[PDB]
């Protein structure tokens, strides 16, 4: 025999599989295996991945629940699996969307700094250069230790918890306990520090001792700081670092680009579509029996929404694979999700990439890999595809 079709099917993040366009023909909802050996149904198509992202009785939540088929173990309590729904109910929703927009003054001149920065000292340094460990992910993490309000030099620890945070695992994982409970001691202790009066974290400070919201555990406000530094770092820095290799790939782009720097947010808006930084399927549990295609999922059963599936899909993006700066969709794509759950950073994400690339083309209009493209390593049983190391020059 074969055996039961395996997901994820690779964890490189510069080609995506033939294998994906085949299903997506042949069977866009099939059934597959996941790591924890549960079956879930994986949803390739545009089509029915906007179907169930936006149904909700495709529940996020219900993901959480004990006897549930997983696609991975929690790194986090049950509860904080339902986190933006918490903070609906708490009331925060506005004022933790409003704190994390790229709008605030000040912001992207820090962002435009902090990347010149980097970059001058990638420069002086001489290549090659490491754009991941170097650039994108030190530029992320500035990036949310700035709009936290938090100071910059705590910025290297928090992030060290994330190559745990964000794995992808058959079984729980003891670091991630280890390091959770301590980053929520640090973002308590934040929110009795009196220095801490901007950002994310200081308007969450004031709230806190507001009457209107006395009830509002301190879990929770702990919680929210944790949570948005280690989604919106990993997720950002991630997807910075595979849309350079895209960019560094297409010198034709690269220069029109560099020349042209008011086609940077079109051409970010087609690296977002082409975007593999997401190793797994949106995983959902159907909360009743609903027909998706072919297939009537039944209650209690795991669907995994694949982006690419749908971002790759001819039927709504003709020439998929292409960066063209001229679709009539652009912002159609599904990178940041869709529905009930679509990004709360998905803004914030847009700017630290502009940003990270008109400062990249601009500093070293020239660079280039530094190595074959088939030597960048690839992080394994991870929530993103990430090259270990980036080595450009220039
Ligand atoms: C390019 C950058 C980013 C990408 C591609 C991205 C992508 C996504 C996707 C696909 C979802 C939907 C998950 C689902 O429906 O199951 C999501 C949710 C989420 N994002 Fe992002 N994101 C980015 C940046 C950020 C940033 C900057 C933050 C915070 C500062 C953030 C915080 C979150 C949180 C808290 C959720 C969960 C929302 C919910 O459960 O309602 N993201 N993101
Ligand atoms: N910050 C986190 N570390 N590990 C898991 C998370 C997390 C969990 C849920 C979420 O909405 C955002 C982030």
């Amino acid at each position: 025999a074969t055996v039961l079709l395996e997901v994820p099917f690779s964890a490189r993040g510069d080609r995506i599989p033939d294998a994906v366009a085949e299903l997506r023909t042949r069977e866009p909802i099939r059934k597959v295996r996941t790591i924890t050996g549960a079956e879930a149904w994986l949803v390739s198509s545009y089509a029915l991945c906007t179907q169930v992202l936006e149904d909700r009785r495709f529940s996020m939540k219900e993901t959480a629940a004990a006897g549930a088929p997983r696609l991975n173990a929690l790194t986090v309590p049950p509860e904080v699996v339902n986190n933006m729904g918490n903070i609906a109910d708490a009331g925060l929703r506005k004022a933790v969307m409003k704190a994390i927009t790229p709008k605030a003054p000040g912001l992207e001149q820090f962002l435009r700094d902090t990347a010149n920065s980097l970059l001058d000292n990638l420069i002086t340094e001489g290549a090659p250069a490491d754009l991941r460990n170097d650039f994108a992910d030190p530029l992320a993490t500035a990036l949310h230790c700035k709009v936290l309000g938090i100071p910059q030099e705590d910025g290297p620890k928090l992030f060290r918890s994330l190559s745990i945070a964000f794995m992808s695992s058959a079984d729980p994982i003891p670091a991630a306990k280890i390091n959770w409970d301590r980053d929520i001691e640090y973002m308590a202790g934040i929110l009795e520090n009196p220095n801490i009066t901007t950002g994310l974290m200081g308007e969450l400070s004031r709230l806190r001792k507001d009457p209107a919201y006395s009830h509002v555990s301190d879990e929770l406000f702990a919680t929210i700081g944790v949570t948005f530094f280690g989604a919106g770092v990993i997720s950002t820095g991630s997807f910075l670092t595979t849309a350079l290799i895209s960019l560094i790939q297409r010198p034709q782009l690269r220069n029109l680009l560099h020349e042209k720097p008011e086609l940077i947010p079109a051409g970010v808006e087609e690296l977002l579509r082409i975007n593999l930084s997401f190793a797994d399927g949106l995983p959902r549990l159907a909360t009743a029996d609903i027909q998706v295609g072919d297939v009537l999922v039944r209650k209690g059963e795991l669907v995994l929404v694949l982006l690419e599936g749908a971002n790759f899909d001819p039927e709504h993006f003709p020439n998929p694979g292409s960066i063209e700066l001229d679709r009539p969709n652009p912002t159609s794509h599904l990178a940041f999700g869709r529905g009930q759950h679509f990004c709360p950073g998905s803004a914030l994400g847009r700017r630290h990439a502009q940003i990270g690339i008109e400062a990249l083309l601009k500093k070293m209009p020239g660079v280039d890999l530094a190595v074959p493209i088939d030597q960048l390593v690839w992080r394994t049983r991870f929530q993103r595809r990430i090259p270990e190391r980036l080595p450009v020059l220039w």
